[PDB]
Formats: structure tokens, C-alpha cells, sequence
């Protein structure tokens, strides 16, 4: 476990993190996809080897040592908001068991269903309320990336808010 765990937010390619293992915002077939999930294919392409998973869950395969957290959010454009929610929440807590498993200190997550899943909504809130929920009971320091600069204030306040 991390000695204080912590939660923290960059602006910065995920591709390019300082933790002992990534999450990706995947596809449920294991494809090289767009956004997120073609930068950690650029990175980790070997990672890719029988990925594809559920939506709702979360599969890990090796880079070499460097584990990749394969984390499925819905597409909010093919689920209702009631389901969607429901499967967002779970996405994230399959994430929490895989981070525990792995007995790393330290991970980076994006923000599951904010990009081109997000069925055209800010979800902000309800993606980072699903990502507490779940890792609050993990003792990882965890580092959530993202592009926006108005985001990365959000998600700044939003963890300082509760210290
Ligand atoms: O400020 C940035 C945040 C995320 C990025 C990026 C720049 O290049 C690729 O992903
Ligand atoms: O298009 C993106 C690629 C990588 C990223 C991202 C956006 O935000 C964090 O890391
Ligand atoms: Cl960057
Ligand atoms: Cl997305
Ligand atoms: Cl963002």
C-alpha cells in the first residue's frame, strides 16, 4: 500500500504516467478504439492480447511487468441513463478488485464514459462520485488523467473538497 494514500489529478497523456499500472478506458473487443484508448494502445500494444471483456468489468493483461487494467464504461449513446449508471458504477469497482490483486501502490485512471461514450453529457461528477466509491477502500495512491484545463480544476476541488 502507499504510505498516506492520496488522490491526484494531471493534465497530461495517461500514456505518459508515473504509477505502477494504467487503466484504460477500453472497448469491449480489444480494439485499438480513439481517445484514450489508442494512446495506451500506441503504448502497450502487446497488452491487447485477448483484452476484449464485458461492459461493466475490468480484465488485466501484462505489458511486460507493467499491468494494464482493461476497464469497460457503457456508451451512454446504446444505454438508458438508469442502466448506464448502474454499469458506470460497476466498471469501476472491477477496477478497485483488479488495483487490490495486483498489490501495486500506485495506479493512473481516466475518467470512464466522459469522452466519446459520453452520449454528448458532462459527466464529470457522476464518472469521478462512481471512481470514489470504488477506490476510496483501496490503499493506492491514485492519479486521475485528463485533457480539459477546466476539468482538471474540477476534479481539483472536487478531491480537496474532502480533505
Ligand atoms: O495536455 C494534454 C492532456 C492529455 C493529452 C495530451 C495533452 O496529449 C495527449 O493526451
Ligand atoms: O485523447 C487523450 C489521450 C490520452 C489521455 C487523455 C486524452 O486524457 C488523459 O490521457
Ligand atoms: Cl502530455
Ligand atoms: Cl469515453
Ligand atoms: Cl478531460
Amino acid at each position: 500500500g502507499a504510505m498516506a494514500p492520496s488522490y491526484r489529478v494531471k493534465r497530461m497523456d495517461i500514456a505518459k504516467n508515473d504509477e505502477e499500472c494504467v487503466v484504460n478506458a477500453a472497448n469491449p473487443r480489444g480494439l485499438p478504439g480513439d481517445g484514450v484508448c489508442k494512446a495506451v494502445y500506441k503504448k502497450w500494444p502487446e497488452s491487447f492480447k485477448n483484452s476484449a471483456t464485458p461492459v461493466g468489468t475490468a480484465k488485466t493483461v501484462m505489458c511486460g511487468t507493467y499491468p494494464v487494467i482493461h476497464a469497460v464504461g457503457p456508451n451512454f449513446s446504446n444505454y438508458t441513463e438508469s442502466e448506464g449508471d448502474r454499469e458506470l458504477a460497476a466498471a469501476y469497482r472491477e477496477v478497485a478488485k483488479e488495483v487490490t490483486r495486483l498489490g501495486v501502490n500506485s495506479v493512473a485512471i481516466p475518467l470512464l464514459s466522459t469522452g466519446v461514450y459520453s452520449g454528448g453529457k458532462d459527466r464529470l461528477t457522476q464518472s469521478l462520485n462512481h471512481l470514489f466509491t470504488a477506490m476510496d477502500s483501496t490503499d493506492a495512491d491514485v492519479v486521475i488523467y485528463c485533457r480539459d484545463k477546466e476539468w482538471e480544476k474540477k476534479i481539483s476541488e472536487a478531491i480537496q473538497m474532502r480533505t
